[PDB]
Parts: structure tokens; sequence; C-alpha cells
């Protein structure tokens, strides 16, 4: 093959390299000289190992094109991905869209998609909601509010408001109470096609042991809940849920179109199912999420259409092994 | 192949017919017609789309038997059902037996299942107890009791029962903690054979979010639980109780054969596991269930004794292809 | 092949009988006469069925090596598997070293693994911990203290202990609040390697159901806490958290060969991980472990590197067949 496959060592460089080496291709993984052992000793998937986190020229030596990890953003800056000279799988002007939270409100409401209700002014409550203090640092001091009345009372003990003056930049947010569902897509820009990867229930702590502590334990302490990423759980739905799934998946890639010069390749919207069966979003990953690590060998999604294990990552490796057989590997990278 | 596999476009249809497809058969789907691009486009395992609820005249036209679909029974009726000119895989008398509240009791009872102890007279309470205002819709004002004189006092607060002429057909059943666990079988006609075909564990919402929020937040609140299935999460058992659940299949199905004609195809038992390790059974299902789809590639189960992918929706068409092959169809349809 | 591979009729029999058989190997299951059937007839993985618990006799005349099955030591017997004079797979000796409190902690600490930290005295307490009675019956009365003036009252509450004099021999332990996860190793003595084979979440009774019942409800019952295991289910790790868990494999095993002539085959690291990232362990299992049971078909991780379905099951015959080829048989024995 021309080009050489090229990812930073962490977050799914794994599943991706492998992907590209089921495909043909040679493989390149870059990052921190410690977990060089993890890509090339305990799973061989990098015939390359390069110790630095951007080698721009190396890569460019290369015939490299990037596959972004879901990382790859928050390692290197967004800036740093906008100005690559490296070609990058996917459209770059995504990031921007999908990381600065107007931006994405604004996809999200173009794509027809269910996400919570924002209120500007309190005294507009009328359901239960979420009340986020900025500057918001993974749920620190997130808390709940049923009414004006009960906002009030609760911004004095717990922010110090005595005045509705002093109420100084906060968000406010309809609960939604939902199980946690991250289904995974891939848009082929060669084929014009949507399909769905996979699905998974994200692993968090310390909210997913939180349930694990009787109710009695939980009073006696002051415990602060936290979202931090450990792991990954293959979850299917119930397939009457499917066809809205993929829709809203549709609608998001037809409004990117419009917006922001198109999406394709792999992403994700991260929310929850309510208990009247609506899919409420609360985040787009315009990349590929972590979920798809559990799908190396195919998921209970691919292996209804492919005569063979289809993960994300291979996935990905089939649309650029397509794109140069069809001449227009030009047309998915930017 | 003579006969053509035919299913309901929902539950489960995806994972029969693509089942279908890999054992040499023609598929048909039919129901409405907004899903038609997921058994066609996105997952096309379906020959022909009928844009029908239950079109009788093109089925028979096409020599279609028909899997049933988990929910083939609620989108159509009990009454439809029974009438099918339409041939049925498995046995149409089981549906009466697994829906009737009573029948299911005594088809568990004989079949000697761990069940509920059930109690007709409140003052006969002597270990918690949960309660079932009538008509039982979805868990909706389920409570608590743990002897006679804590039953009549919220009897009293949710209910308002003041006198005990006044307590109007109620359920009161023996509370039972475990965690859910939902065995899936087939029993083959053809080969007099029982298999586990695999394991899951039932995603439902509320329920399975409620474990995420802190118990001071809940209290704040006064909360609808609510069990709506969203999907399945796969799962094995500890090997020393595969046993008794593959027995307590065992004796389902010989009950059956006594009581109704005979249980054979797929089915379920949905219950808890307790930490005496026994398996308490709320519900039977005679019938494929939605946790099946995470095994399209297979089970930790099938792999056992297969050298190639076995899902349900496979083992359902290999078992009518064998009864084809062995000239005995008629024995497997009703 | 030589040698035959036997072994206990529980625990993981299943997966390693078929794992010996996929390598070309006749196999030998042992145990109760009552789960013949389940090896025999529902899924056929062993060639004989002995119904005893050690028939050390027919198993020297067959030619067997016992692997050992994960509750092999606690249903035969420490001091009965020492005396073996059938051959083991792995090393006898890491036995006490795994089961013996204070070994286990020399162990774990000469591999410099982050455990919680043990409070000898309960006046030294300055971070929440939780204590444990003697004799420990899993997880019997077990209580959260947050400081000395905490802790003391709670001893005379549920301890009837009046005067310090009195406290008799407990234990007291830093409470670790984190996710459970149960990463699955291999160490080849034959290629001096270390694998991660898979890793999944325990599934547990009553402890995981808990989390369904609402606050309010828990509230009115004193409920009784309890771990025992139902099952496993499968799960991937955040991709940069694999070569700490990797890296903690290594150290054990090197620490295991200056302490007690070493550790070969499959592993287990049971802790948890805390929203720092931290991977805090509580037990070590040397042997394999019931969560490798889901992984009969591959796992996330061996297909990262292996062209074919490898179990940790299937690991240990490729382990035992490659020895014999290269003529060591004998030092994966003992
Ligand atoms: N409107 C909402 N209703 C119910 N739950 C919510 C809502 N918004 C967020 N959550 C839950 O709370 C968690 C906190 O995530 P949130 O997006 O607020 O911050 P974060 O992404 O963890 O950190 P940061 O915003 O700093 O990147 C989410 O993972 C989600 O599970
Ligand atoms: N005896 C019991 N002990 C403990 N938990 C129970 C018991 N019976 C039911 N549950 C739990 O409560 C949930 C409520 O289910 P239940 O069968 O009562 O109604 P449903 O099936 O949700 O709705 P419907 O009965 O209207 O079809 C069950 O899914 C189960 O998890
Ligand atoms: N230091 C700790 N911090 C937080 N949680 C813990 C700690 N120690 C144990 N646990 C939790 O409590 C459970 C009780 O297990 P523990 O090892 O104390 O006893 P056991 O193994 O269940 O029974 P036995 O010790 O009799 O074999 C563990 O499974 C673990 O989930
Ligand atoms: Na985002
Ligand atoms: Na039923
Ligand atoms: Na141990």
């Amino acid at each position: 093959m021309k080009v050489r496959i090229a990812t930073y060592a962490s977050h799914s460089a794994l599943q991706i390299l492998k992907g590209a080496k089921d495909e043909g291709f040679e493989t390149i993984a870059f990052g921190s000289s410690k977990v060089k052992p993890l890509y090339t000793k305990y799973f061989p998937v990098a015939d390359y190992f390069i110790e630095e986190k951007y080698p721009e020229e190396e890569l460019l030596n290369l015939n490299a094109v990037v596959v972004p990890t879901g990382s790859f953003v928050a390692h290197l800056g967004i800036e740093l991905v906008e100005n690559m000279k490296v070609p990058y799988f996917g459209n770059k002007r995504v990031l921007r869209w999908e990381s600065d939270r107007n931006l994405e409100r604004k996809w999200l409401k173009k794509a027809g998609i269910r996400v919570p209700e924002v209120y500007e002014d309190p005294d507009d409550i009328e359901k239960p909601v979420i009340v986020k203090p900025h500057g918001a640092k993974g749920g620190k001091g997130y808390f709940l509010a049923k009414d004006p009345e009960d906002f009030w009372r609760k911004a004095e003990k717990f922010l110090g408001i005595k005045r509705k003056e002093d109420l100084k930049n906060i968000q406010i947010q309809e609960y939604v109470l939902g199980v946690p569902v991250y289904p995974h897509y891939f848009y082929s820009k060669v084929r014009e096609e949507l399909e769905l990867m996979s699905i998974d229930r994200r692993y968090e702590s310390n909210v997913d042991a939180i349930g694990r502590i009787p109710a009695k334990d939980q009073l006696e302490f002051d415990m602060d809940i936290t979202y931090t990423v450990i792991g990954n759980i293959p979850i299917v739905l119930r397939e009457s849920l499917l066809m809205d799934v993929i829709e809203a998946g549709e609608r998001v890639v037809k409004a990117a179109e419009e917006l922001m010069g198109g999406l394709w390749g792999p992403f994700c919207l991260e929310g929850v199912f309510t208990p009247d069966l609506e899919f409420v979003v609360f985040e787009i990953s315009a990349r590929i999420v972590a979920g798809t690590n559990i799908f190396v060998n195919g998921s209970p999604y691919t292996w209804l259409r492919y005569d063979r294990p289809v993960s994300t990552g291979r996935r990905i490796a089939m649309e650029i092994r397509e794109a140069i057989e069809n001449d227009m590997l030009e047309k998915v990278l930017t």
C-alpha cells in the first residue's frame, strides 16, 4: 500500500493499528516511550514506534496518514491538530464544532436531536434541574433543584448567594434520568453510507461503584461523585430502538454537510435512554470512542452484515483502502 | 429450500433473518414501513419486506413459516396468532400458558421451579413482601412491607384503606433479593435435546440508572421506579450453577409435554440469583428473548460445542432445515 | 499426545477441557456424579468422567496432568493438593502464598502493588476505614469509620466494647472506593512471556442488586450486604491504563521467582480502579479465574495478537503442547 497508517499511542491505537494490519497497511504508533512495549511486545501491532508527541517530519517521510485517536486532540491541542501538514483521516473542521458548547448545541439542534433543555433564568424552572457551577470540572459541586424557591435556598447554602444580582455565570439544565447508552457509528464518504458499528456502556469511577454502597453508609459521608472513564461494557439495544438511533446519526451527518464541510468516519452520540424510550444526547464525539475497543473481533451488529470480524478500526482501514482503490484518497483526508 | 422464513419486523428479526440466511433460507420481514430500511439497507437480512402487520395471504403464497418474534403476540394479539393459517414455529398453545398468571404459576409449580411465595391474606406475612396494586402497570405504586402491622399502616397511607373489608384485590408476594439473570434455552424437537444457548442481564430504565444517583439526592425526590427494557448485557454464570439452571429447563419442557402438547424452540426463565445460590424465577418467556441478540456471532456457551457461530436465530433455522431434511417439518410447526 | 489433560468438574472445567480438545489432547473431568451430564452431554468436552473427588490412581494410569481449577483447592484442601502424585500445571508452592493473608500481603508489597493501608491501632485512623470483625465470613458485620472517635462509638454499639482493653483481634483497612476490575494474565514459562488474556467485572449477589433498590426502601430495612459470586461480565479497560496493569503483572511474576520458585500459567489481580486512575488490589488469585469463562471464543485482547480464538483454557493447553514439543514438560509441572 502507498500510505502507512499512523496514530497517537493511546485511547484506541491497538484497535486502529490491528485493523490497519488486517487490511494490508504498515503501521506507525507515536507517543510516550513508556507505552512502547504495549504496541510492540504485548500487542505487536505497530511496525514503527516513534517516541515523540507529534513527529511531523518522520510521518511525512513515512507517507503516513493519521487516524485521529479519541484523545489525540486532548494530548496535542486543537490548534496543533488544525495546522498538521500530515494528512488527517476525517474533517479537521469538526473538532471545534464538537468541543465548543455552543457550536455543539447548534449542531444537535439542527440535527433535530433531543437534548436537555437549558435554563438561562432560575425563575423559569418548572421541572427538576441539574445546576453546574463554572468552570465545570468533571461534575464538581453539581446539585439538583426542583423549583425556583428550591434553587435559591441551595444557591445560598452551596454558593453563598444572598442577592440575585450576585449569581455569577452558571449552567442550569433539565435533569434527564436514563440509562447510559453509547451508539458507535461509521459514515463512509467513499460509499456515502452510514453504518451502526457497535454499542457500549461506558464504565466510570466512582459513579458506577456507589450503587454497591448501602444507602445507610452513603449518608454518613459527604461523598464526591466522579465520572472518570475506566473502561467499557458491551451492550445491544432493544431492536425497535435502532431505527431512531440510526436516523439520529443520519441527521447529524446531514447537518454537518451544511455546517462544517461534512462528517465522515467514526462518531458517537453519548446519551441516556429514558423510561419513555427517548434517546437524550449529552454530547457528540465526532471521532472514534473507546467503547469500540470491545469489538476487535466484530460486534453483534457487524456480524449481521459482514462475513468477517469488523472493528471500527478495521472499518477505518477498509475505508482508506477503498479510497485508494477508487482513486479518491484526497476526499477522505483533510 | 422449500419454505421461506418469515418474522415480524421487531424484537429480534435481525438475528432471526440473519440466522435464516446463514442456513440457506430466503427471508421475509413484515411490519411497519418506517423500519424497512433497518432490514433491507442498514442490515440487509430480509429478501422481502411486506409493509403490513400480518399479510397472511402473501405469506401463504411465499411458502413462509413464521418464527415468532418475542413481541409478535403483543403487536398482533393472542387470538389472531392462535388462528393463523400461516405455519408457526413452535407450539401456539404455550402462548396462553405463559401470559396468564395462573397458568404460568401452575407450569412453574409442576416444573418444580422455585418462585416467589404468594400471600393471599396480609395477616400471613412473616417475611418481607412486595405489594402490587391491581391493575399492575410496570411497577406502578409497588411498595414493601415487613409484617402485618406494617402492611396495614401502608395500606392506609398509600391506598386509603381504613377497614380491612375495603382491601380490594391486590398482589402480595415474597420479596426476593437477587441479581437479574436470564438464561436462554433451546429445545430441539428434532433431536429431543435441550441446549443452553446463552445468558444475559437485561438492561432497564430507570431501574439501572438509579444506582448512579447518590442516596442523598434520591431522598430529596419522590421518584418513580420503572423497568422499561432498553437493551441487553452479556454474562456467563458461575460454572457450578449451570446444572440446576439446565435441569430447570428440562423440567419446564417435561411439564409442558404433559400440560400443553409440549415445548420446543427457544425459551427463557427470567429470575434472580440470591446470595444463597438459589435461582428464583419471576416469569417464563416461551419464546425467543432479546438477550439472544448479543450472540449473533455465538456465545461463550455455543463455542463450547460448535465449530461455528450459532445464535438462537441460527439455531431455529438449523432446526427447521434439519426437520425438512428428515421429513418431519410438520412436527415442529403448529 | 502423550499426556491427557484433567481437571476438577467445576469453576472453569468446560473452558479448560474445550481448550484442551482444541489443541489435540484427550480430556478427563473428575468430580460429582450429578454434574456429569454438563461435561458429557450438554457440553461434550470430557472424553472421560470419573465420579470421584480425587481419583489419583486412575489419573496416573491415564497419564493425566491436572490443570488446577479455581476452586480445586477449596474442594480438596491445600494439604491434599500439595501432596498430589499426579502432575499439576503450575507451581504448587504459590497456593500458600495466595491464601495466607500475611504471605499474600508480602507478595504484593514486594511486587510494588498498591494495596489498602492496614491500621493496627484504631487511634491512627486519619482517613475513612472499613473494619472487619474476625473471623471474617464474606462481609459479615462490616462497617465504616472516619476517625478514632467515630470508631470507638461504633465499637461500643456494634461490638459491645466499653474499654479499649477489650478490643479483640479485628481488621482495620483503608476504605478504597472504585469500580471492580479483574485483569486476567498468563505467564508462559516456555516463552518467558507475560500476556494479558482478558478482563472482566465479577457479578455478585446481593451487592450488585442493591443499586436497583431506591434509597428510601433500603433505609426501612436492616440489610445484609453479601458478595456471593454469581457470574461474570466482559469489559475492556481504557487503553492508557493497560501498561501499568501489565507492569503490575510483570512485578508479581518477578517477585514470585525470588519468593516461591516462580509463577507461571494463569493468574488474576482482583481490585478496583479509583477516580484518580489508581489500580488498588484486594487479592491475588494465582490460578485461572471464572471471568475467563466469557472468552471461550477469544477476547478483545487475544484477537489483537492471534489469528484464532484463544481462551485462557486454550492458552494453558497451548503451553503444555509447546512444552512437550520443546522437551520441557517437567519445567511447567510440579
Ligand atoms: N442534563 C443532565 N441530566 C442528567 N444527567 C446528566 C446531565 N448532564 C450530565 N449528566 C451526567 O453527569 C455527568 C457529568 O458530565 P458533564 O458533561 O456535566 O461533565 P464532564 O464531561 O464529566 O466534565 P467536563 O464537562 O469538565 O468535560 C455526565 O457524564 C452525565 O452522566
Ligand atoms: N417477588 C419479587 N421480588 C423481588 N423483585 C421483584 C418481584 N417481583 C417483581 N420484581 C421486580 O420488579 C419488577 C416489576 O416487574 P413485574 O413483573 O411486577 O411487572 P412488569 O412485568 O414490569 O409489568 P407487567 O406486570 O404490567 O407486565 C420486575 O422486573 C422485577 O425486577
Ligand atoms: N479495603 C477495602 N476498601 C473497599 N472495599 C473493600 C475493601 N476490602 C474489601 N472490600 C469489598 O468488600 C468485599 C468483601 O470481601 P473480603 O475480601 O473482605 O471478604 P470475602 O473475600 O468476601 O470473604 P472471605 O474474606 O471470608 O474470603 C470485597 O469483595 C470488596 O468488594
Ligand atoms: Na463533545
Ligand atoms: Na411470561
Ligand atoms: Na487470594
